[PDB]
């Protein structure tokens, strides 16, 4: 609370205040261990510096280092804030004019726009584009979706140097392992038979351990897919549990599920499940849909695999979600079936936090470069006071500016690996996400469950999208379409709210973007993927992404502000009501002396329905050309409680069905 | 005993007879569970078996698999004679035929004599000859020596696919890693630090596990030499520890210390020892005696490592080998100096088990083909009964028949990645051994220790590499020397013992044949690496190459046959003398009634002096090319034990100073 106003002037008076010098310093840096030179600023980014020293100088407000909190400002600190001798040599404004000069370069107004907005907290970046962006080969990506190469030690040992490669400069990976063949299928080359998948994912497991994003910075972190026909997938799901045998299990990693409707249909109907190796049955991963069914069904009806019980694997798949939080649940056929880059093949994978959806071949490897809107920025008391409305005009705006960071980053990242630079040239997808949905409804009194936040929900991903696309439209009347644009689903005027068969709310005239679009093309295949902001939010000072908050009283304790603002107001807030969170993880229903509207805002994440959740999910998602990351809690957790919550998100068409689940 | 003339029996009765029909079935063969076309022979040997069917089989003497004993013919049974659906479908007969005709190809009177000496027992060949000798991809190496790339993940993951690769088609690897950056370096790429050999061990060592040598076959076998001053040398020697630090460990690798002179010197002069990461003193592993010795000095005083006591590596080395046998010790200055392909370059490891000492480079991965001779068929009963001889004439005829074995199978080799068909195409080396030396001394009623023993050692070893070097000097007289013959020690005419600056016993007209080679060349740059015949000599019922006998009893009861008829000869063999004997490790040292001459005949290796076998290794040593697989046995293991045994074989210029430590 008051730390802020003490750790930041801390801060202050340990660095250089001077930008220009910041940057000097950083630039002139040797490593002092080995006498190397290494200058932790591009040469390009310098020179722009030097050319403009003055007005850059004098642009930065240092002020606005008292926007963030305290855990917000030591996230920072610990690990954001450029570093010369393990001591900080950044301070917060420096890192957000050096982000906006690393994306936009010699467009120094360009630049001025971002860092204004940025440093009054309108949207930030992904983590990699806060760490990297102007310094020397700029990794900004935070998305990989890695196709294994081959069934064959070859290809399985080029995937994973691949992997490797990726891993040391940042960023999570989706790993789809579909093509491997499974526990006890011939090898030909010598007359043997494989161990299958596991004793595989216990070398990427260990690739994950040794490449920690650059040497002494983060583990390795990948997700890996797979569809549950493949024979070795009651091993797979369970890679994360916590009792013996050892040998079987790879600790390190997260498995996803590559769900195919059939197997939630056969799942409901109580019917049967037929695994197969890939080798005894081609093409079910290259294939989704009905032509996906038809080629199953023969397979299995030709004895090409190994029957039983469907709800033999959803108990086993339902334990493991109980017991890990994992596996996730991405619906392929949703995927498949509602992306702007259906005309590239067949989607195989979603990627390591299931927002991402994006095509990835063995040439290709699948690359997002993602950034989020704080969404309580575009908060303003009405013009007489007293009442508070939302600016969607801003937020338009605010979008617009933020889709045109991420088209620069695609062009000025530095790219670990050909297979990424490749893709990301091609198609060019972005991912826009938002921060702070839960502090929006509470600023503005509507519960989350309420008819209201509902539509705040609805209108907010309709600008966003709305934003996005007319933006993408605009480079693409500048720069041409991204080159694969023709034969897209936008292409002949299908947006994604068209692929759920769905009219847009209508709070923004689609009709002229759809005529644009067709006309002139948009520069980006897909715009929206709304992300974790798993460490980008606590920056920020606001709940993560799009969900409830889980707690009214986090840990130093911190209380919901906004919560604690009408206690106080209430003359209600006392020492008998700081009792009733330390011990009741943070909630306030049932309490004694609070008002009815008070206990409908600040519901916990534990206390809302997640029919509530799912049905909010289907309706953003109509406007999201990717998928989100849907975070499932559950207090009491049971078989029948899980089974209505998978099966709801599924029959709503949810791509992403389940991120994690959380429990207790 | 009996278990031979039973087991051999049923199997006559289970397989089919006539060879050339065996090998019709095995090349008809058909996957059953995939309906794919499998033929476990080659196109060449199956036409070749066709067009000459009345000769192969009827040069094949049936009687011939009565030579084989119990758990000898178990061991092929188990591994080696070919299976159809898991039903052995070779006799040993066909195995050897097939083998003979794998090698040996349209040239069916070398075919035939190959058949006839191996399926009397005069010779035999590596385990991965023997199993895939005349099959499709026959690769029928054993060794590889791989180098390390390069210090980068680009190279650490190339080298790693690699070790797959060969992994995948049998052999065991030595992989030196004196390049890897140690723990701390910096990385300049991503401004961060390495974390050491350790956790690249540890993927190395899940690839050992992964590729279990072609799909449940064996796991796979590494060795890793390091040179003892790299930074993490005391995390490296302890790698295979039983005890707690899991994340530190990597229990399915072999270290082996590659040992300069200097190191030996600061031990023994109590002096200091330098660890250095090898980017801040390069080039230390790319050359080696005084060369080395200036370089490590002035990268010593110019403050480039960490100091430490050197009893102080010593001690923690024994300390290691004391607990888990390892690591091996091969001293490289010795290795290098002594060697025929010093002309190449610095030799920078051996292989998994201390015997191959060859250059390894990124592009060129060292490969060898081994065979041993079985040293008792060469005992004769001389000309009145009686007294026994050794034909010294056979053997050095034998050796010439397996030199020419072993380049035919240079050249019929299928090379399981390109830069082991370059090496060994350039190079050609080879590699001899023995097994039954134990055997032969018993036979002939000389101890281990005799100073007759000592001088039978001597020849035969001489005879052994006489024959060979003259057979490959006949070779390059066909076919031209091996590439890289010029500049070569060899070429200068010096030969092995010339380079420990020995004169030779003189059993053989070396000037002869110095003056052939000066004039001809050799085809393959070294012929001698007596190897552990783990498995072949168990195959062949001797002691493995050139150890004594650990137990004149094993296990099924087992008593040493030359030792038992002894005893019956002598009526002294009862129950009172097979009771001690099944307690006392099978040793018969100081027991009441039993005459010297037998006690000094049946010592085990337990009870000699590891001081002879250190001489008798350096003794042989002048007349091997490479190095050999010298255990060392100690019942009460000390410091100052283990120091003396070291020292003493350091002193003596062993190559291979230790293979395993045995102990209790
Ligand atoms: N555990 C184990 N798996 C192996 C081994 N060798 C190959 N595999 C696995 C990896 C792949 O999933 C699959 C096929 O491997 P490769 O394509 O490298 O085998 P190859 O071409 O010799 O035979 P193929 O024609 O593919 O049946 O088998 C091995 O030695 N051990
Ligand atoms: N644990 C860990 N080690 C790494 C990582 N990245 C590289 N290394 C190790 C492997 C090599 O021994 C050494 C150098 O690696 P690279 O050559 O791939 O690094 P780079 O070229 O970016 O920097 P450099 O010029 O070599 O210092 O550092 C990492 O992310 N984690
Ligand atoms: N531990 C991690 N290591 C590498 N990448 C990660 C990690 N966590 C998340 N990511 C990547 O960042 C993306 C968005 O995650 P998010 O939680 O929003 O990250 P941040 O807020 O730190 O930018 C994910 O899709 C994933 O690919
Ligand atoms: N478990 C193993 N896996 C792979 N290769 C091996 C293994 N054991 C030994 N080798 C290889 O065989 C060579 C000689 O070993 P040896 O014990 O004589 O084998 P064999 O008698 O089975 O032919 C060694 O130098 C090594 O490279
Ligand atoms: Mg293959
Ligand atoms: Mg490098």
């Amino acid at each position: 609370t008051l730390a802020a106003r003490i750790a930041i002037s801390n801060l202050h008076k340990q660095t250089t205040k001077q930008f220009s010098k910041v940057v000097e310093d950083l630039y002139r840096y040797v490593n002092a261990a080995t006498g190397k030179p290494a200058p932790m600023i591009s040469d390009d980014v310098y020179n722009i510096v030097m050319e403009n020293k003055d007005k850059l100088n004098s642009a930065i407000v240092y002020d606005r280092d008292f926007q963030y909190s305290y855990f917000g400002f030591k996230t920072l600190e610990r690990s954001y804030l450029l570093r010369i001798n393990g001591q900080v040599a950044e301070r917060p404004q420096h890192l957000i004019m050096r982000v906006a000069l690393g994306i936009h370069g010699r467009d120094i107004e360009a630049a001025l726009e971002t860092y204004n907005l940025m440093s009054l907290k309108y949207f930030t970046h992904a983590s990699p584009t806060l760490f990297n962006a102007g310094t020397p080969k700029p990794q900004m990506s935070s998305c990989f979706l890695v196709a294994m190469k081959e069934d064959s030690i070859e290809g399985i040992y080029d995937t994973l140097k691949e992997c490797a490669l990726i891993s040391k400069t940042a960023g999570g990976i989706g790993l789809h392992i579909h093509n491997i063949r499974s526990t006890g299928s011939y090898i030909a080359g010598t007359n043997g038979t494989s161990n299958g998948l596991i004793p595989m994912i216990r070398v990427f497991n260990n690739t994950a351990r040794y490449v920690d994003q650059g040497g002494n910075k983060r583990p390795g972190a990948f997700a890996l897919y797979l569809e549950p026909w493949h024979a070795d997938i009651f091993d797979f799901i369970d890679i994360r549990k916590n009792h013996g045998k050892e040998e079987i299990r790879a600790r390190d990693l997260f498995p996803a599920l590559w769900i195919p409707d059939l197997f939630m249909k056969r799942v409901e109907e109580n019917g049967t499940w037929t695994l197969f190796s890939p080798t005894s049955a081609p093409g079910l991963s290259d294939c989704y849909g009905d032509e996906f069914e038809a080629l199953y069904t023969r397979y299995e009806k030709e004895g090409r695999g190994k029957t039983i019980k469907a709800q033999k694997l959803w108990y086993s798949i339902l334990e493991a979600q109980t017991e890990t939080g994992t596996p996730f649940v991405v619906y392929k056929d949703a995927c498949n079936r509602k992306s702007n880059q259906k005309n590239l093949g067949v989607i195989k994978s979603s990627n390591l936090c299931c927002e991402i959806v994006e095509y990835s071949a063995p040439d290709e490897t699948a690359v997002c470069n993602l950034a989020s809107v704080a969404l309580p920025a575009f908060i303003e008391t009405s013009e007489d006071g007293k009442t508070s409305t939302y600016n969607f005009k801003k937020l338009h705006e605010i979008a617009k500016v933020v889709t045109r960071n991420l088209n620069r980053v695609i062009d000025r990242n530095y790219y670990p690996v050909e297979e990424a630079r490749k893709s990301n040239m091609r198609h060019r997808p972005i991912a826009l996400g938002v921060q702070g949905l839960a502090d929006t409804f509470m600023l503005l009194r509507l519960p989350f469950d309420s008819e209201e936040a509902r539509l705040l929900n609805i209108q907010i991903f309709e600008t966003i999208y709305h934003a996005s696309m007319e933006a993408s439209c605009e480079l693409a009347q500048k720069d041409g379409p991204y080159e694969t644009f023709q034969g897209s689903p936008a292409s002949q005027g299908i947006l994604q709210f068209d692929m759920w068969d769905q009219k847009p709310y209508g709070m923004w005239d689609w009709d002229t973007l759809r005529k644009d679009i067709m006309k002139h093309g948009v520069r980006n295949s897909l715009t929206m993927a709304p992300m974790p902001t798993a460490s980008t939010s606590q920056i920020l000072g606001y709940n993560e992404c799009f969900e409830p908050v889980t707690s009214n009283m986090y840990s130093f304790q911190v209380v919901n502000p906004y919560l604690l603002r009408d206690l106080v107001d209430l003359g209600i807030w006392d020492e008998g009501m700081k009792q009733y969170l330390i011990t009741q993880n943070g909630s306030i229903q049932g309490l004694p002396n609070v008002p009815q509207e008070l206990k409908d805002l600040y519901k916990t994440v534990w206390e809302i329905s997640q029919k509530t959740i799912i049905n909010m999910a289907a309706d953003r998602s109509v406007y999201i050309d990717q998928s989100h990351s849907l975070n499932l809690f559950l207090r009491a957790p049971t078989m029948g409680k899980l089974t209505s919550m998978h099966f709801y998100g599924w029959k709503k068409g949810l791509k992403t069905g389940m991120y994690y689940l959380r429990t207790q």
